[PDB]
């Protein structure tokens, strides 16, 4: 056969070869001697220019003007810019293309069937924390759209050599506070204890609920981060109820509509956008299974199973499984009731399979992180479980970056 | 560099140093990870070094390393490879090698049990008939009236001058799959090809959904021979649900003994092409994969309809709900039948314990996260939150191509 990874779908028996991986200009953490594909985290003008040239080539390919005069002119314009400044700047349409391509290229995102439909907000003119806040508020308003969620990304100015970064300190635009208690337990989201304490140290009067929306800690270059409280009316939340378990509503659970990652680095052509929050809509298991049922998160599995009167004293009763299913159903039912976009893990994974087929034809493959694409409940009940996947890093890319503090 | 391995639920970090012991390459490269792939895409000195390495492991295990009998045994192996191009394991070494292959098996969640393995030396087997007798004893021993006991039976090693001893079945016990005229399959669609091979080799087919296949056993360079397992040897569990009284009427059942019969056991450079092993089931293998996979018995919709769920839409999570009840039925029924089974919560918890032991014992543990994390309720189990390093240690079980 061909010398490219052979990729099998075990449910269907179909075979594809990934040739796209040939485009990867960046090494992952795996070697022939060991696979580290389950690790969450991994671990100069000449370099910039090659990355720039490569991106400009991608861009001109995408507009079908590869090799053209404008392509060569743009390439030269970029070299000369890097020549005199040590950096360069993207044209608006390049930024739009690059942002979309970074999403398209994101191995961990199951939502990529939507990749061509991304509203890119250019906020590269932003010059203060206050303006960052306005742009973020605007983003949230646009993306939330009163429950009819729209994918969006707001791109703040790129890392500039000699100058400090724009950084959103929160990992998400909307996340709930986590308050460490005397007993050592946490009220709210344990994931967010550190950022919550930073909000308080920076002047935020903290609530004491399990679902207090965190304020934004926004950092303009070479300034201390500034604190901005999101106006409650901008943050759409959904009270959780269950379609058949009437008591479920009395748990007082809720989640926010808008999943917006705010601390990833968007890298395009060697340029680094350290603040480029993007948002899509939730896949229900992100909330139902991970946020609400993770032992290190809200960890509500036992609470719900007890209310369901399950035998929580034995693993074989599958109480964790029964309760998790009902929480997930409650999440779906409540978002649907509240008319807030949400996709269940079956619809999401079916759409990702369609995406894989599209991308096979468009690009000869699709980088995908199986561990992340397969949902955290009902894994093999979704088609992606049976789909071998090849993981590799393509640029443009979203990258994790260390917390600014 | 040693991979830093974090558990995201507990925040604890380990470093895998064991992976440095890997002498065999997996499918990954820095350019791309192929960790989700089920199968791999594809002389005296090398054998001698694998042999020496293994003998060294063996003598280190009985803490007689560098000793006398150690050096004699290394000498024996060297003299035998030098003159014959191969060598033979002492039974004690074979026993050690098999347990170690199990211990090293990245996809096995049952490895807490690795030290308790009954090893049957069937290397004195000269015919398919004798293989069948060994296999029958294996099954009897392993099944043990439902009190399942891990076992492996090791048939003669591969030899350069001849065909392999092979069991053609992928499992000792598996159900037939009969391709119907209308393209559908009665029974297990996973077994259509082996079912057809059995028929072509003269088996009279049943037409049930759960007809236990006969064994196609191949002695070297001979046509495979067909042997029917004595039904009394094949313990089966009718599946009923503890609360859904209609579930038993589905007529579903599964066999007690999960026994892989087509993997190659490699020990010290020697390859055992037939070395069927068995443990006991983790419920999700049956409830979720065997019964609910779309390309297997695919019973999700039937159960969901019997549960009277809204089957028309994904958002009702009928699949998830049905799957849970099926797994619950499997556990209840095996527990009712007094047949050893482990649920995926118990199994993954014990596996975490095993990871801890192995971290202390050997500085790591090869683990294939995609396989260790159960097919349902992944993140509800501790292994989901556990980063794992996957690599090939020897002794090893490896896949091998189907003999036909
Ligand atoms: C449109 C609806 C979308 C859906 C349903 C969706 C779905 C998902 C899901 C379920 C994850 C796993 C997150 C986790 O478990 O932590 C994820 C991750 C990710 N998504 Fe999306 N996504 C969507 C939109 C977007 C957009 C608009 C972008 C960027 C422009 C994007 C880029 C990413 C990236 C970079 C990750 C990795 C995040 C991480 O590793 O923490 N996604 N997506
Ligand atoms: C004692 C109880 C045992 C349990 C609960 C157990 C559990 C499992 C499970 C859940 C898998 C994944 C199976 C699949 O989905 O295909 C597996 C695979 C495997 N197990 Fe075990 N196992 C046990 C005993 C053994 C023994 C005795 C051996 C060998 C001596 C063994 C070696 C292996 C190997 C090599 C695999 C990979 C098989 C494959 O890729 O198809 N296991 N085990
Ligand atoms: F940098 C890191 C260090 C440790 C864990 C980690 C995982 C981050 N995942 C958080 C949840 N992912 C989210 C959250 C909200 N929204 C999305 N989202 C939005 C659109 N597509 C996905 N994804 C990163
Ligand atoms: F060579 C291959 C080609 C395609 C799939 C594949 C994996 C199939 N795995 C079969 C199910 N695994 C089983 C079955 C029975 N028994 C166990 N088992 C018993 C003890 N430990 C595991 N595991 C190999
Ligand atoms: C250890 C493991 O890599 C880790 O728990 C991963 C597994 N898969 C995941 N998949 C998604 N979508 N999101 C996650 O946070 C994780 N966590
Ligand atoms: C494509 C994917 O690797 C394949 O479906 C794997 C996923 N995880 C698995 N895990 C186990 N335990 N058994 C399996 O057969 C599989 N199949
Ligand atoms: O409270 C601090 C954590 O939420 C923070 O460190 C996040 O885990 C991080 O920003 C995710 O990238
Ligand atoms: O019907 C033949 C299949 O059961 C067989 O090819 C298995 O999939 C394979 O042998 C598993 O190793
Ligand atoms: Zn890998």
């Amino acid at each position: 056969g061909p010398k490219f990874p052979r990729v099998k779908n075990w449910e269907l028996g179909s075979i594809t070869y990934d040739t796209l991986c040939a485009q990867s200009q960046q090494d992952g953490p795996c070697t022939p001697r060991r696979c580290l594909g389950s690790l969450v985290l991994p671990r100069p003008a000449e370099q910039l220019l090659s990355q720039a040239r490569d991106f400009i080539n991608q861009y001109y390919s995408s507009i079908k003007r590869s090799g053209s005069q404008a392509h060569e002119e743009r390439l030269q314009e970029v070299e000369a810019e890097v020549a005199s400044t040590g950096t360069y700047h993207l044209r608006e349409s390049e930024l739009v293309f690059g942002a979309k391509q970074a999403w398209r290229n994101a191995p961990r995102c199951v939502g990529r069937i939507q990749w061509g439909k991304l509203q890119v907000f250019d906020a590269r003119d932003c010059s203060s924390a206050q303006e960052m806040f306005t742009y973020i508020c605007n983003h949230i308003k646009y993306a939330t759209n009163r429950g009819n969620l729209r994918s969006a990304i707001t791109v703040f100015p790129q890392r500039a050599p000699g100058r400090g970064d724009f950084r959103i300190w929160n990992s998400q635009l909307v996340r709930y506070a986590g308050y460490r208690q005397q007993d050592g337990s946490v009220r709210g989201d344990p994931a967010n204890v550190e950022i919550t304490e930073l909000c308080i140290q920076h002047g935020w009067t903290p609530g004491n609920g399990r679902f207090d929306v965190l304020p934004l800690l926004l950092q303009a270059p070479d300034e201390a981060p500034e604190l901005f409280v999101l106006p409650p009316e901008l943050v759409l939340e959904v009270p959780l109820e269950h379609p058949t378990l009437e008591w479920f509503a009395a748990l007082g659970l809720r989640w926010y509509a808008l999943p917006a990652v705010s601390n990833m680095l968007l890298e395009i052509g060697g340029l680094e956008f350290s603040a480029a929050p993007f948002s899509g809509w939730y896949m229900s298991t992100e909330i139902g299974t991970r946020n609400l049922c993770d032992p290190h998160r809200y960890n509500i599995l036992e609470d719900v199973a007890v209310c369901m009167d399950l035998d929580t004293r034995t693993t074989s009763s599958l109480w964790k499984d029964k309760a998790a299913v009902e929480i997930n159903l409650a999440v779906l039912h409540s978002f649907q009731l509240a008319k807030v976009t949400i996709v269940d893990h079956h619809a999401a994974t079916v759409s990702f399979m369609k995406h894989l087929d599209n991308e096979q034809k468009a690009r000869g493959g699709c980088p995908a992180d199986w561990a992340w694409i397969v949902p955290p409940i009902s894994g093999s009940l979704t088609p992606v479980f049976h789909q071998e996947m090849v993981n590799y890093i393509l640029s443009p890319a979203f990258r994790y970056q260390p917390d600014p503090w």
